[PDB]
C-alpha cells in the first residue's frame, strides 16, 4: 500500500512553481532597477546583478530540472548530470559574486583614496565573466568522470525499464556524496562562507578604529584648549599647541568641497603657528589671547567636517550589515541540505533523512533566489526609491 505517490509530488512540485515565479519576478526588478538608476550602476552593484542573474536562473533552469529530476526518469547518465548539476554551478556563482562584495566593501573602507583607480568597471566586468567560467568547471566536475555513472542501481533501473546505456536519473545515485562532503561543501562553500565572515569582521573593525581615531583627535584639540587657558608658563602652553598642531595634521589628513575643506585647517594651522611663535618669544598672554581664536575656527570649520566624516562612517557600517545580512540568508538557506549530506555521508548506522525532509531542505535552498530583492527593498534606500518609480510607472 501507502498514499499515491502524486499526491505530495503535486505538494512539491506546485510549491517549486511558486518559488519560480517569485524568484524571476523579483531579480528581474533588480536588474531593472540598475539598468533605471545612474545612482545605482557601480561596481558594487554589477555583483549584484551577476548575483539576480544567478536567481533569475534559478527559477528559469534550476527549478524545472529539480521537478524533472524528482521523478527519477530513465536518462542517459551524462545527461542526468547535467540535470543533476546545474544548480551546483548557480550556487557557485553566487558564492564568487558575494566573496566580491565583502572584498570591494573592505577596500572602499580600508584605502578610499585608491578605491576608483583599483576597482574599475572594466576590471569587474572580467572578473565576473572568469568567476561564470570557474563555476561551470566547478559545479560540472562530476561529468569529467568523479561520479557514479559506472556503478548503477541495476534494480532500479530494471524496475523502472530503462534502456541500454540508462540509469534511473536520482540525484544521490549518480552524484558521489565525497564529491559533495568533501569538494562541494567543505572546500567550496564552507571556506569561501568562512573567508567572507572574516572580511566582514575586518570591515566592522577598521570602521570602528576611524571613528575612535577622529573621536581622539577631537578630544585633543578641545583638552589642550583647556590647558592652555589654564595655563601659567609659556612652555605649558608651547607644550599644548604642538600637541594641537599633530592632531590638527591628522585630522586633515584623514577626513569642489575639499577646497572649502583645506581653508578651514589652513586657517587652524596658521592660528597655531602664530600662537607657538608668540610662545617661542614668551608672550604667555598674547599667545592665550591668539589660543583663543582656535575656537571660532573649530565651530566654523573643523566640527562641520567631523560630523560629514563621522556620518559617511556610519552609512558603510550601516551598508556593509545590509549586505552581511545576505550572505546570512544564503548559509541559513543551503546549510540543511549540506548537513544532512554530512549524516548520509558520515553516518552509514544512522537512517536515511526521511523523503520529506530531503525535499523540504531542496525547497528551502531554492527560497533563497526569492529574498534578496526583499533585503535591497527594507535596507537600501537608492533601491526602494526605484522600485517605487518602477512599479507605479509600469505596473499602475
Ligand atoms: C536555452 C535553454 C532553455 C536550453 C535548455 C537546454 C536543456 C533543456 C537541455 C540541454 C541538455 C539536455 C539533456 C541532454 C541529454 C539528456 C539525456 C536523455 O537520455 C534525456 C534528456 C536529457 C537529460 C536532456 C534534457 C534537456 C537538456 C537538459
Ligand atoms: C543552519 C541550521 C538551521 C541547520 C538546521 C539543522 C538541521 C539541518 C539538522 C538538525 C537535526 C538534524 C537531524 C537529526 C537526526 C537525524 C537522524 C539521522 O538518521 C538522519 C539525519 C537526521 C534527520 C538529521 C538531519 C539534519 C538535521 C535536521
Ligand atoms: C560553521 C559550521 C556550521 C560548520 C558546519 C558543522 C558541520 C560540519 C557539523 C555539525 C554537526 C556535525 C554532525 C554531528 C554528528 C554526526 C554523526 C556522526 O556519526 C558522524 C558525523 C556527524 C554527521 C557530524 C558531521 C559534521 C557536522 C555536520
Ligand atoms: C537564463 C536567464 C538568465 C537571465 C540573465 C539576465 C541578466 C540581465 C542583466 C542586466 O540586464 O543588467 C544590466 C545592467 O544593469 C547594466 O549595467
Ligand atoms: C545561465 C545564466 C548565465 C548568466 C550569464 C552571466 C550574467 C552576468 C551578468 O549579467 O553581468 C552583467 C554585468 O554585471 C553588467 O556590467
Ligand atoms: C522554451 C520552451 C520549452 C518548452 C518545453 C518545456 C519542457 C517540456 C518537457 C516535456 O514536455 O517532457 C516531455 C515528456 O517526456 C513526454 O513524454
Ligand atoms: C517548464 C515548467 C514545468 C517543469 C517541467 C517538468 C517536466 O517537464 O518533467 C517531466 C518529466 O521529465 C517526466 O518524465
Ligand atoms: C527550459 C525549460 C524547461 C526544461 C525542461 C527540462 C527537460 C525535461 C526532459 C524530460 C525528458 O528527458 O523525458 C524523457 C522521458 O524518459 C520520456 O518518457
Ligand atoms: C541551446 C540549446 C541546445 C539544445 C541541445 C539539446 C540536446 C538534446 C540531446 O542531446 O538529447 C539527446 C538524447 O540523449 C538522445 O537520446
Ligand atoms: C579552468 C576552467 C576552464 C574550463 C576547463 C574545461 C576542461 C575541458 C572539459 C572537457 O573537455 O569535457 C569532457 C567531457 O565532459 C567528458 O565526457
Ligand atoms: C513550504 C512548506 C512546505 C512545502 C513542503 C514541500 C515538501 C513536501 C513533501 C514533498 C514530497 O514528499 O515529495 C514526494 C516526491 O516528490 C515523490 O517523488
Ligand atoms: N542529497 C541530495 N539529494 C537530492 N535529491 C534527492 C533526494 C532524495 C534522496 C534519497 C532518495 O532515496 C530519494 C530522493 N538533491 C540534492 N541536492 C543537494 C545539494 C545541493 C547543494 C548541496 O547539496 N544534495 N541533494
Ligand atoms: C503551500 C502548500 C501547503 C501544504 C500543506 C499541507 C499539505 C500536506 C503536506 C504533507 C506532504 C506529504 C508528502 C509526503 O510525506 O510524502
Ligand atoms: C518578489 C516579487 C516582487 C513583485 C514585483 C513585481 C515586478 C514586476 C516586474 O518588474 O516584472
Ligand atoms: C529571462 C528573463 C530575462 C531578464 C532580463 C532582465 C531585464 C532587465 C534589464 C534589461 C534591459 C534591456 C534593454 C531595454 C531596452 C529599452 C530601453 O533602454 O529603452
Ligand atoms: C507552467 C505550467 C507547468 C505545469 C506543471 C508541469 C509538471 C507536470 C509534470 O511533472 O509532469
Ligand atoms: C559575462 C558572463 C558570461 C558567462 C560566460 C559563461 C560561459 C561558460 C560556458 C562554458 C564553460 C566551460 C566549463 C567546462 C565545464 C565542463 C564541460 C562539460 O563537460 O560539459
Ligand atoms: C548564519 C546563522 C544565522 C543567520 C541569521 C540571519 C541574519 C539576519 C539577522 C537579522 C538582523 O540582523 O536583524
Ligand atoms: C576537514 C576535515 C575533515 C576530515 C574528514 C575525516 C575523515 C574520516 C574518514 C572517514 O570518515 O571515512
Ligand atoms: C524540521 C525539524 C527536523 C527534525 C527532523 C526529525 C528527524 C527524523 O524524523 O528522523
Ligand atoms: C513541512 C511539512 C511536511 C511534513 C510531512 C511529515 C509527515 C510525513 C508523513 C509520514 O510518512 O508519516
Ligand atoms: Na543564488
Amino acid at each position: 500500500d501507502g498514499a499515491p505517490p502524486i499526491m505530495g509530488s503535486s505538494v512539491y512540485i506546485t510549491v517549486e512553481l511558486a518559488i519560480a515565479v517569485l524568484a524571476i519576478l523579483g531579480n528581474v526588478l533588480v536588474c531593472w532597477a540598475v539598468w533605471l538608476n545612474s545612482n545605482l550602476q557601480n561596481v558594487t552593484n554589477y555583483f549584484v546583478v551577476s548575483l539576480a542573474a544567478a536567481d533569475i536562473a534559478v527559477g528559469v533552469l534550476a527549478i524545472p530540472f529539480a521537478i524533472t529530476i524528482s521523478t527519477g526518469f530513465c536518462a542517459a547518465c551524462h545527461g542526468c548530470l547535467f540535470i543533476a548539476c546545474f544548480v551546483l554551478v548557480l550556487t557557485q556563482s553566487s558564492i564568487f559574486s558575494l566573496l566580491a562584495i565583502a572584498i570591494d566593501r573592505y577596500i572602499a573602507i580600508r584605502i578610499p583614496l585608491r578605491y576608483n583607480g583599483l576597482v574599475t568597471g572594466t576590471r569587474a566586468k572580467g572578473i565576473i565573466a572568469i568567476c561564470w567560467v570557474l563555476s561551470f568547471a566547478i559545479g560540472l566536475t562530476p561529468m569529467l568522470g568523479w561520479n557514479n555513472c559506472g556503478q548503477p542501481k541495476e534494480g532500479k533501473n530494471h524496475s523502472q525499464g530503462c534502456g541500454e546505456g540508462q540509469v534511473a536519473c536520482l540525484f544521490e545515485d549518480v552524484v558521489p556524496m565525497n564529491y559533495m562532503v568533501y569538494f562541494n561543501f567543505f572546500a567550496c562553500v564552507l571556506v569561501p562562507l568562512l573567508l567572507m565572515l572574516g572580511v566582514y569582521l575586518r570591515i566592522f573593525l577598521a570602521a570602528r578604529r576611524q571613528l575612535a581615531d577622529l573621536e581622539d583627535n577631537w578630544e585633543t584639540l578641545n583638552d589642550n584648549l583647556k590647558v592652555i587657558e589654564k595655563a601659567d608658563n609659556a612652555a605649558q602652553v608651547k607644550d599644548a599647541l604642538t600637541k594641537m598642531r599633530a592632531a590638527a595634521l591628522d585630522a586633515q589628513k584623514a577626513t569642489p568641497e575639499m577646497k572649502d575643506f583645506r581653508h578651514g585647517f589652513d586657517i587652524l594651522v596658521g592660528q597655531i603657528d602664530d600662537a607657538l611663535k608668540l610662545a617661542n618669544e614668551g608672550k604667555v598672554k598674547e599667545a592665550q589671547a591668539a589660543a583663543e581664536q582656535l575656537k571660532t575656527t573649530r565651530n566654523a570649520y573643523i566640527q562641520k567636517y567631523l560630523e560629514r566624516a563621522r556620518s559617511t562612517l556610519q552609512k558603510e557600517v550601516h551598508a556593509a550589515k545590509s549586505l552581511a545580512i545576505i550572505v546570512g540568508l544564503f548559509a541559513l538557506c543551503w546549510l540543511p541540505l549540506h548537513i544532512i549530506n554530512c549524516f548520509t555521508f558520515f553516518c552509514p548506522d544512522c537512517s536515511h533523512a526521511p523523503l520529506w525532509l530531503m525535499y523540504l531542505a531542496i525547497v528551502l535552498s531554492h527560497t533563497n533566489s526569492v529574498v534578496n530583492p526583499f533585503i535591497y527593498a527594507y535596507r537600501i534606500r537608492e533601491f526602494r526609491q526605484t522600485f517605487r518609480k518602477i512599479i507605479r510607472s509600469h505596473v499602475l
